[PDB]
């Protein structure tokens, strides 16, 4: 009985760990995309303010 | 042997569940901030285009 319980727990542990690792990898990719979005936002903001100042002059 | 295996399996399942929930939260917040940043980027690009045209005029 204990052997059966241990094997079932082992299988559940392995599958849940695999799914967690894959979702973690995708989360890392999402963070990379967020960083790129941050950079694009900052660059565009600088563009806009510079152009507005030049237009005023 | 079975007792020790069961204890280790329980601890591993606990830690994997905690890490999985952490990953889900990170994925959610990453997606939210990503969408907000993309919308801000769209707004900035539109503003840049409009002010550039006015500047040429």
């Amino acid at each position: 009985e204990a052997e059966k319980a241990a094997d079932e727990s082992e299988r559940g542990m392995k599958v849940i760990e695999s799914r967690a690792q894959k979702d973690e990898e995708k989360m890392e990719i999402q963070e990379i995309q967020l960083k790129e979005a941050k950079h694009i936002a900052e660059d565009a903001d600088r563009k806009y303010e510079e152009v507005a100042r030049k237009l005023v002059i």
